[PDB]
């Protein structure tokens, strides 16, 4: 048995403008695994979301059909993560972005790279 | 604004056992995106969640280093999302789990790939 | 200083039918790293041929957006390595290829995943 | 039918130094596909082998667990390619390099991150 996992229970946008995102957000107990550390499917799931904002700030409309995430170092409660996604390559139908969280202290928690298919405008 | 991403607000555990673990879930509201559709984190989440199911099922405790995922349908309100994970490779110090998720319908909603550090047994 | 990796120095293809493509090779001396395994780029650009066939053999035409993979077990000189590939999605605007290594002993050298944008 | 695929038949390193590489290339016959592109699989190779180098750079030795590329802009014979490698993050057990490659015109070709487990 275990609790449901959530993520943006709180966030502030800070930045969303042609293709360059930022956002933060406080670890809380709902972003946790077993182990106390956030999740990883909280991590990408943060991620994520940093993503479609950054599809959003070029006034397109996509879907992701891949992502890969690697995993650098253990977020904890009561940390304000820093995630912010850029547009690193704008296709004709397709968009990458890469998107990376960063912890109070400036350490890299994760990074990760989403392939997106534009789908509109 | 968007709302808050949740994964793991229902779910059942039918199979936990050496190596292979198979979990059903039932999409609700707080699973979804802006388009009605399962949210890319919360899809990521239920497969991130049944991997760690895999590497505890092998009498393992272990943490994600890297994962890829390949979106290939969406999951809709009220889908029953099956999420079977295999430990496809296991190593020495790490090791490589293959997590899919079906629908009610047979139908192939998504697919990752973890890669995993072993810290324990 | 280091040598040209190459690959396809040789090849079989056994199979090459509807979206479902098994090819054997040989490793050779151009097929290895300094430590005398099985190159990485080597074993991708195997894996990644075969997903182009896998390509071909669909009647399509595609380009590859994003590859992934995941090595198990080094590739060793002399070494056959059977190639399967295999289209697990076949979209409308886009394909998943998973392609599969094993060597001659059965044991999984190495897997990955292609995501095709089809042309 | 196809040819060899191969990579680095020729190259030059101008740095490589502290887990940061630098490494050149001229891309040629061998380097192309069927359809005169450069190789999904040989600019694979390049972003690895920079990977390696990355690694020995580091004073540390390592084995390659899993990798991820990105394809952005395709690569044409003749094209100088600048393959830039650094470690984006430094673990104890656990090294990801980072890999980029672009054209002579500063084009962006392609990218890749490369997850190696500390030997």
């Amino acid at each position: 048995h275990f609790d449901a996992i959530s993520a943006f229970e709180n966030y502030e946008i800070e930045k969303m403008r042609d293709g360059h995102v930022v956002v933060t957000t406080k670890v809380v107990n709902s972003s946790l695994n077993y182990y106390g550390n956030a999740h990883g499917g909280y991590l990408f799931t943060l991620c994520d979301q940093i993503s479609g904002l950054v599809v959003i700030s070029l006034g397109l409309d996509g879907v992701t059909l891949q992502s890969s995430i690697n995993y650098l170092k253990a977020g904890k409660l009561d940390d304000v993560l820093t995630i912010k996604g850029e547009c690193v390559h704008q296709g004709r139908t397709t968009c990458v972005m890469d998107v990376d969280i960063t912890n109070q202290e400036g350490r890299n928690v994760c990074k990760a790279t989403f392939t997106m298919f534009v789908t509109g405008q």
